[PDB]
């Protein structure tokens, strides 16, 4: 009767939610083993996982923050006045701020589990060296010290994931998004590697904090970033994005990067271009983190990419072992994560099997405007269905006329299976669209239909009232190609 | 055969509505009558209705505008140091860049006549001289010169609401939200009269452009401002506006009001108490705009409130004769108005017989800080069905914490029936439930369960999310009476 019902490798989003649920839920013994117990380095993340710590809670801050550029400067058009070549910004002022935010949740999480019979905090390197079996070391090398040796019946994999790096010279001058964090003082030119959304986030970031004068470039390999969403939704972001001073650079990547003696890096793209800048921002993707693990002396299988391997139920090829969040590169989200966290639970301790739904699900890019998309791109609907419809609407809401950011279009994009009116994808960009796209979401889960959204009498002034109005097809897709 | 299809008096969000489809979709004869092309005085609405002049549009500009009062304040937080003493707010700007805008809308009107064959625009004030016989006269005055006689078939009465007034002395010294729209200069001191949310959006927007030192006071007859609304949500946003600097001065009526040497109105509440301020704003109520109709000329029923009684098809006791919109009084807001006119459209001229519904509507208060709101108050609820659940769920976003802006709290009441769990009422107040609820409406008219609301994955990190987190009831009512716990 083995001394944990329930060892949780990574007290993240998804680890987190199953060792409370576990334990408060269902009076097990639960241990939970993270690297550390407040956020930073060296570890960034923390108890709390990526989200609390360095992923979704300071990037939301920040990207708040770097909101007050366009607002202070829309307000002209509203009439205040201020002494506007006073403006200046404060990046220690900001990144303070988010330190005291996220410093305050983990604190809380500490009180979480002196309230929790059963769950208890064990802080190291975990990694396996039997089924049953899970070391806790005090570092990564697989013959460092072994401070715990827990014995436990299930074993839940949620180590989350990690920034990916390139391989060339000077790879080690550049930061990625865990390093951005902590900047001390915010980049003059800095430039952010990938169209990933981190990286399109992080560059909206450092173009509102740049002192007077800075650039900021985002490089990326292929034509058009943002793979993955839809593809008149990317372009226009590039073009927003570009209109509010940031250099989009598609079909660019550094060669090789080394530092200038003034600290800055100077960076050869393969394009044969160079240039400098006082910080390199690396998000070319995230990779899940099973390495250390030793996944192999447990007989758990893993991807070619890393990416443990777990069916609908994440179990893995070992019945006692499960794997959750972005470690099994499923969708790789905060909720998601929670979601399979949850669901775990109610299969193996409360015996009614249930696997997270990864189909329909939401999500928002906080770029500057930001996105706010759910289900299909046109292209996976197309190579799914008979015959697919696909609705577009665009506009410069009025006050964009008023503000000066008349370059900021609201934009609304459908897709439908033709065949019975179906939602299977919903695509906005411009501001709101996150919050929108919430309640966008509980429809597509009930399935409703086109017909659904246009009988809904809308709400009037807003953007999200352009959901309602959207009877036509802009063209379609008849067995895989366009039509109409 | 006849000399139009159809005669609307009245160019606006139904009145426009129906217009065009009839003619643009049916081919059909159709003359459109407003008292103005262009938005203000003298009769401030016009083409386009009292959303596009003097409604929703400039409104939502305005209230734009007011929010750069706290953005700019808040941005201090997240490190954004300026001359502070720097910031002033000014009106005429924001009245000039609104005026460009109605303008533009307007402007785009006239194109839409020049480019619709059968569609044609006639200016005056539409009077019934007998059911197919619409009088386009010079004015409000029977005695006018009468301009135009317009034969037709069939007649849509679509004239709207206008302000409604007080009786007491000196209601002639103050404005209606009519006027505030051409206010010349913010005023310093400014009482909102009325409960309501064209009371509330106002308070609000004078609050922002007052100049310092400056005061926006509410006076509601009422206990609490926004009858009609969830008890919580009008009590935080109540909490919210004083935190903000409004004063809400809740069960006081003016009694009189009178002009002061120096032009401001100096006023006597019902319970003793005076004031002056520079403008005093009644939002007290809008009433069915059809006195000036001689619906008796035509033989149309009329309520005692001036509505124009018409049935789920919007049609008179006279048979060729349809009332849309503020009019009829049925969901006064510019989407169900054109819901309203399509149907009729379809009703007769397509023999297609649609009543649009006017349940399950969503709308919104834009007050600062904003509500969406749609479906049942617990109340009602509790009157339809023997046991509902009431989740409700109130939080401060962590960016205000940062901001200063402590007071804001995003709150999200959701009523179901207990029995099936169907959502009957999702209520919110916090920035962005306008654009939040809008989806919401989608939801309930689908005929959404609370599970269909928690088994859906969150976006995070948004406000909105909290909507599929609500998974226990916060109490219930059974056979209409709130317990702590079904037994
Ligand atoms: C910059 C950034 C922004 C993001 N923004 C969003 C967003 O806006 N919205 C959103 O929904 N998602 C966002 N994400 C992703 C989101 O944070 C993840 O999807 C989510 O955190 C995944 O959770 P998880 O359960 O996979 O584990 P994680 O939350 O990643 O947690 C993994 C935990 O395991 C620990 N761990 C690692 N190795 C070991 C070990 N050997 N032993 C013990 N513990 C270990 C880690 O230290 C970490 O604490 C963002 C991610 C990043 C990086
Ligand atoms: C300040 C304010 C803010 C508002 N904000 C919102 C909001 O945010 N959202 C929302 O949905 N609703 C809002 N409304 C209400 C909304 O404007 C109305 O519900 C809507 O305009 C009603 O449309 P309608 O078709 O009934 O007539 P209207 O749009 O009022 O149009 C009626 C037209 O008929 C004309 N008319 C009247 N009498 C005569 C006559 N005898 N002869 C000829 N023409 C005549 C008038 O000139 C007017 O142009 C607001 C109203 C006000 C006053």
């Amino acid at each position: 009767s083995r001394a944990y019902d329930l060892v949780v490798i990574g007290a993240g989003s998804g680890g987190l939610e199953a060792g409370w649920n576990a334990a408060s839920l269902h009076k097990k013994r639960v241990a939970v083993i993270d690297l550390q117990k407040h956020h930073g380095p060296p570890h960034y993340a923390a108890l709390g996982g990526t989200c609390v710590n360095v992923g979704c809670v300071p990037k939301k801050l920040m990207v708040t923050g770097a909101n007050y550029m366009d607002t202070i400067r829309e307000s002209a058009g509203f009439g205040w006045e201020l002494d506007r070549e006073s403006v200046r910004p404060n990046w220690k002022a900001l990144i303070a701020a988010k330190n005291k935010a996220v410093s305050g949740i983990n604190d809380s999480y500490e009180g979480m589990f002196a309230d929790t019979e059963g769950l208890t905090f064990h802080q190291g390197f975990g990694a396996l060296q039997d089924n049953h079996t899970v070391l806790v070391r005090e570092s990564a090398d697989p013959n460092s010290a072994v401070l715990e040796t827990l014995d436990t019946e299930y074993i839940l994999l949620a180590t989350g994931s990690w920034p990916q790096h390139l391989g060339i010279e000077g790879d080690d001058l550049c930061i990625t998004s865990n390093e951005a964090f902590y900047l001390d003082e915010a980049p003059k030119r800095a430039l952010c590697v990938g169209g990933g959304y981190i990286s399109i986030e992080f560059a909206g970031i450092f173009n509102a904090y740049k002192a007077r004068g800075g650039q900021v470039d985002l490089a990326y390999r292929g034509d058009m970033i943002l793979r993955g969403f839809d593809s008149e939704l990317r372009k226009q972001l590039t073009e927003q994005l570009r209109a509010n001073g940031i250099n989009v650079r598609t079909h660019e990547n550094p060669a090789k990067v080394t530092k200038n003696a003034d600290g800055t890096r100077h960076v050869v793209f393969e394009s044969g271009a160079e240039a400098d800048y006082d910080v390199v921002m690396l998000a070319i993707g995230r990779v899940p983190r099973s390495q250390t693990l030793q996944l192999e002396k447990a007989g758990v299988e893993v991807a070619k990419n890393g990416a443990i391997k777990v069916d609908a139920y994440s179990k893995t090829n070992v019945d006692n072992i499960y794997a959750i969040g972005d470690v099994t590169d499923r969708v790789m989200l905060t909720p998601v994560a929670i979601n399979e966290g949850a669901a775990f639970v109610d299969t193996v301790f409360a015996n009614k099997p249930r696997a997270t739904d990864h189909t329909k699900v939401a999500c928002a890019v906080f770029s500057i405007p930001p996105m706010g998309v759910c289900g299909y791109v046109e292209e996976d609907a197309a190579k799914k269905y008979d015959q697919v419809a696909v609705y577009e609407s665009s506009f410069t809401p009025l006050m964009h006329n008023i503000s000066g950011s008349t370059y900021k279009k609201f934009m609304v994009r459908i897709v439908t299976n033709h065949a019975d009116g179906e939602v299977l994808g919903v695509h906005m960009l411009g501001d709101s669209s996150p919050e929108i796209i919430q309640s966008v979401a509980i429809c597509l889960k009930m399935g409703a239909k086109i017909s659904d959204f246009y009988n809904t009498i809308g709400v009037h002034p807003t953007s999200a009232e352009e959901l309602c109005s959207m009877r036509t097809p802009a063209y379609f897709y008849e067995k895989g190609k366009r039509v109409e």
